[PDB]
């Protein structure tokens, strides 16, 4: 992704757009009970903390585009990923307006916490105003439609949320490109289906994650591998996919009968934006609030894997390359050993940076044992080992619980804090409660006992 310029909203016809400065993270009651050394995200340039210009950091990830046209491989891949999608049959019918909006099986209702975008944000209208879950109505929606319709800029806002110093220092803040109501909900009739579709299906032949239920995905994903394991990080993944990455999806769309509507896709890929009183046109790049980014970014994933094989080691046989990808994040096998050095190499071409797994110094082999998705480990149960065990390390954990952005929802923010630790074992489990329960606002709390969390997992499956 390149941003081709930028300048006054005022002088392409937009209005400025306003934004908070001020985090909504607090320290919480456990503070200094856990170990920490995380803290809220710089907002504004006028922050004390920065230590070097904040615009020219958040913007900085728009690497530029390394590739122009779809190649061979490419195109190679777009065959095999098309193929085996094929085998799905993806109901190619558009999604009607009221499921797109209210959802219907497979897919979750519009969020109506999240930003309504362009131009209702400087409107003062909110989605609260537009529809309404008890009744499903689309009245106001189509009229909206109608009057403003669709590829309308995406406003830019800051992401409130921890990171370490470094990050804090350097002004490497983490950008939401909320795309508007109306564009959100077009492309949720054009994709609707495909979506659904995804979400039913996460494993290796959509090679896809998004909307899977670890505590019960995790017992899946070991029989779907081949023998060898391999994985790496990007750097920057989103904002590094070059227009040829966005073609290639397009192909694909159109293989599997969605032809018909690949112009949505044009609109992720040549966007524009509303950043406070500027506006924007980035070339590439894939948008990080809108809708269908983590399913669009988990496709061009499995694209992006091909091609480097195929580049890398003619006559590889990707039928036997099982993958499974959540936007970046990806766990991968093949029954033979490969280079993920070597890959890493090729990807370089392609516009990618990619580096050594978990943040490794250097390119190891991945095992079952090392290897993590969603930042979690893999362990099987001690007395069902046909039972796996999704396990986050307590470490992110308790940088978690010691902020909190709204004193009413601490008992949901511990208790989900909960569900992800009693993985790592009943003594370490017990301990966290234990802490938690040491000050007055914890003794307050109603959370489950470790034996009641392991009954509860092995009655859910
Ligand atoms: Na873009």
């Amino acid at each position: 992704g390149e941003i081709q310029w930028m300048r006054p909203s005022k002088e392409v016809g937009y209005p400025i757009i306003n934004a908070p400065s001020k985090t909504k993270l607090e320290p919480s009651a456990f503070h200094y009970v856990f170990e920490g050394v995380k803290e809220p995200a710089v907002l504004t340039k006028n922050d004390p903390r920065l230590k070097t210009d904040f615009e020219e950091a958040i913007f900085s990830k728009y690497v530029g585009n390394k590739i122009t046209e779809v190649d061979e491989y490419m195109k190679e891949a777009v065959d095999h990923y098309a193929g085996q999608l094929m085998s799905l049959d993806i109901n190619t019918e558009q999604m009607c307006l009221e499921d797109a909006m209210y959802g219907t099986d497979g897919l979750e209702a519009l969020d109506l916490s999240t930003s309504a975008g362009y131009p209702y944000v400087a409107m003062g209208k909110k989605k609260r105003d537009i529809l309404n879950k008890q009744t499903r109505d689309t009245k106001e929606m189509q009229k909206l439609l109608d009057t403003y319709g669709i590829n309308l800029p995406l406003v830019t806002y800051v992401k409130d949320e921890l990171r370490s110093k470094t990050k804090v220092e350097q002004g490497k803040s983490r950008l939401i490109e909320a795309s508007s109501l109306n564009d959100s909900v077009a492309m949720r009739m054009a994709f609707g289906n495909l979506y659904a579709a995804f979400h039913k299906n996460p494993g290796v032949i959509t090679g896809s994650a998004v909307g899977c239920d670890p505590d019960l995905f995790w017992s899946k994903i070991p029989v779907l591998m081949e023998e060898k394991l391999f994985a790496f990080d990007y750097t920057g993944y989103d904002a590094s996919l070059s227009p040829a990455w966005f073609e290639a999806l397009k192909m694909v769309l159109e293989k599997i009968g969605f032809g018909d509507r690949v112009d949505y896709i044009d609109y992720l890929n040549h966007s524009h934006h509303l950043y406070k009183n500027k506006t924007y046109c980035v070339k590439g790049g894939m948008p990080s609030g809108s809708s269908g980014t983590s399913i669009f970014n988990s496709m061009i994933n499995n694209l992006i894997i091909r091609t480097l094989l195929l580049k890398t080691y003619k006559g590889i046989d990707l039928d036997h390359l099982k993958m499974i990808a959540y936007g970046d994040d990806v766990i991968a096998s093949y029954p033979h050993e490969v280079d993920a050095s070597l890959l890493a190499q090729s990807g370089k071409d392609y516009g990618l940076t990619m580096t050594p797994a978990d943040k490794s110094a250097t390119f190891e082999t991945v095992t079952w044992e090392n290897v993590t998705f969603l930042k979690r480990f893999f362990r099987a149960d001690e007395k069902y080992p046909f039972l796996i065990h999704p396990v986050m390390p307590m470490k992110e954990i308790h940088e978690s619980i010691r902020w909190t952005k709204d004193p009413r929802n601490t008992q949901d923010h511990v208790r989900s804090l909960c569900l992800l630790a009693w993985h790592n074992g009943e003594e370490e489990y017990n301990k966290f409660l234990a802490k938690i329960r040491s000050v007055p606002i914890g003794r307050a709390l109603d959370l489950p006992e470790y034996s009641t969390l392991y009954d509860r997992w092995l009655d859910s499956f």
